[PDB]
């Protein structure tokens, strides 16, 4: 009957984010947006909250940017409600 | 300014797309495949506005994952459909 750890749930998050990083079809800028998104989610000096919080700011940043491809924005899309599900 | 996003056509698409995944998914018992169809035509019911169809799907999705038998791989699919339908507003 187990429920998704907290560590599980940034594991799932951080693999889908290195899914966009290594996308190399991606713009250069939106990678980099994704990178720090996932850097921001194993930043230590933070609990997991203010982390998801951070990652989700980055993301929304870049999802003003002109050149996204559809399936890239589905991704962040997705990522970002993981993102929000995040409590404690 | 609003932010640049999928519709919210879009956003159903593709979550009935990925419960539609897990309802296809043979290594599923059939009880939480049930289940994804059960929630993806929820969100078709078009006798209810949008709020009232994501929760119904949600409540299927919910309710089918206390089921001790469901795989890992299931379960992070549904925490990741359940999540989605969550911003549907």
């Amino acid at each position: 009957a187990k429920k998704l750890s907290p560590a599980d749930k940034l594991k799932n998050i951080s693999s889908m984010l290195e899914e966009i990083v290594e996308d190399t079809t991606v713009p250069r800028n939106i990678r980099a947006a994704a990178d720090n998104a996932k850097n921001a989610l194993h930043n230590e000096e933070q609990e997991l909250i203010v982390r998801s919080a951070t990652a989700i700011q980055y993301l929304d940043d870049i999802s003003e940017d002109p050149n996204m491809p559809i399936h890239t924005r589905t991704q962040i899309w997705g990522i970002v409600s993981e993102l929000e599900t995040i409590k404690n």
